[PDB]
Formats: structure tokens, C-alpha cells, sequence
């Protein structure tokens, strides 16, 4: 087995035990176990180039140590409309620790609620988070703008 390195707009890094046969599906995967980010919002860019999920990472050019981006798949205060742009809102579905509290509200997250991700991975109630971003388009925890790329 060997290790690679996934790292999120905050500059967090995560160390995944995998495989060279590996498919991108299944690094999603254990990045989901390890992070609880389900697989259809994680968009992995390696060297400057999206990663397609079929495909093992032994075809991309992953060799021990490598360190892939994990941005958001995406189709001064922030309208609603811009808020929907550069975030995921998806309702919750806990994962089968597998706890996730909002911290904004300190609730835990529970099936089916309304909930959004943002650019740097952190996960929030909407109605919570909405209500800073029409303040201000930074995340509350790590301060990233929710319109950074790269
Ligand atoms: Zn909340
Ligand atoms: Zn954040």
C-alpha cells in the first residue's frame, strides 16, 4: 500500500492509505469516510485537470506522496442568488464520529435537513449560514471567500 495527500481550500490536509489500482470513485470514497463529504459534491484537480471517476489513479500520474486539491463540484456580503453559485445545498443524509454538528447553531445535523456546504468543505445549516453570508461571503470558521478558486 502507499499514501497520498488531499488538500482542501483551507490548506487541511488529509493522508489516504490507498492503492495505485485505486479508482477516483473509491478515493472519493475514503474521503467520505474519513470527512463525511459525499462523493457527488468532491472534485479532485490534479496538476491543473479535473479527475474523471472511472479511472485509477495509476493512469493519472499518482505516485506516493502526491497531493491532489479537493475544490467543490459546482455546476462584502453575498446575494441569495451568489450564495446557490458558489456553494452545494444538498439535505443531510448521516452517514452509517459519523456526529456532524452545525457550528453556528451547535445542533447536530439530522436526516433530510437543509444544509450547505461551502467552497473550503465546511458544512452548515442554510438557514444559519445564509444569514452570514448575506453579511459577509467569508466562511465563519476559516474565513475563506466563498468565490476563491483554484
Ligand atoms: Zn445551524
Ligand atoms: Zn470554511
Amino acid at each position: 500500500s502507499m499514501q497520498i495527500f488531499v488538500k482542501t481550500l483551507t490548506g487541511k490536509t488529509i493522508t489516504l492509505e490507498v492503492e495505485p489500482s485505486d479508482t477516483i470513485e473509491n478515493v472519493k470514497a475514503k474521503i467520505q469516510d474519513k470527512e463525511g463529504i459525499p462523493p457527488d459534491q468532491q472534485r479532485l484537480i490534479f496538476a491543473g485537470k479535473q479527475l474523471e471517476d472511472g479511472r485509477t489513479l495509476s493512469d493519472y500520474n499518482i505516485q506516493k506522496e502526491s497531493t491532489l486539491h479537493l475544490v467543490l463540484r459546482l455546476r462584502s456580503g453575498a446575494v441569495q442568488n451568489t450564495i446557490e453559485r458558489f456553494t452545494f445545498p444538498h439535505k443531510y443524509k448521516k452517514r452509517r464520529d459519523t456526529d456532524e454538528k452545525c457550528t453556528i447553531c451547535l445542533s447536530m445535523l439530522e436526516d433530510g435537513e437543509d444544509v450547505r456546504r461551502l467552497p473550503c468543505m465546511h458544512l452548515f445549516h442554510q438557514l444559519c449560514v445564509d444569514q452570514w453570508l448575506a453579511m459577509s461571503k467569508k466562511c465563519p470558521i476559516c474565513r475563506v471567500d466563498i468565490e476563491t478558486q483554484l
